[PDB]
């Protein structure tokens, strides 16, 4: 499949692809403001994922870091990114059908668009101004606002017994983005395209 990922943000982003435990594609690339990567993920993918890194240094190496999304100080990321970071997720092919969403799971550093570029299907999107109105206690110092599982460690926060509610802070990154996971048993908002599908990852999409 084809992914289109376009910075329209008014800065710098070094946007990111991974399933985990392997890159896709290049893995990541920088992106400056205007700047579109388009990159080919192979059918079948399972559990992958596009975020933005923001405030990186790399050198020639590739090696450095970013204040969100740092992946291991790599700027060819092979696993996924330290919170805060807006999620793309995406697993293809999965018996004849691509399941797509937004996640706030692990904290939102920049507002993103998930648009099919193919018919089928609608988008995601989550472009609130969710750092502006993070909660105090779940602002990032190096930008974004983080999940609550990321700061507190609780049972609670990060569904570890695989009960748990809604709570005070899933509630606000629902209430700004309702169509992005707030949390990890949220009522899904996966949407469902055909098999085979090609998207458009939009960061900063208004």
């Amino acid at each position: 499949a084809t992914f289109e990922i376009v910075n329209r943000c008014s800065y710098t982003v070094w946007a990111a692809a991974s399933k985990g435990d392997a890159a896709l594609d290049a893995g990541g690339r920088q992106l400056n403001s205007g700047e579109s990567w388009t990159i080919n993920v192979e059918p079948g993918t399972k559990g992958g994922k596009i975020w933005a890194r923001t405030d990186c240094y790399f050198d020639d190496s590739g090696s450095g870091i970013c204040k969100t999304g740092d992946c291991g100080g790599l700027l060819r990321c092979k696993r996924f990114g330290r919170p805060p970071t807006t999620l793309a997720e995406f697993s293809l092919n999965q018996y004849g059908k691509d399941y797509i969403d937004i996640s706030n799971i692990k904290g939102f550093n920049v507002p993103m668009d998930f648009s099919p570029t193919t018919r089928g299907c609608r988008g995601v999107r989550c472009a609130a101004d969710i750092v502006g109105q993070c909660p105090a206690k779940l602002k990032a110092p190096g930008g974004g606002c983080n999940d609550a599982c990321t700061v507190f460690q609780t049972s609670e926060y990060c569904c570890t017994t695989g009960k748990c509610g809604p709570t005070e802070y899933s509630r606000f990154f629902k209430r700004l983005c309702p169509d992005a996971f707030s949390y990890v048993l949220d009522k899904p908002t996966t949407v469902t395209c055909p098999g085979s599908s090609n998207y458009r990852v939009t960061f900063c999409p208004t």
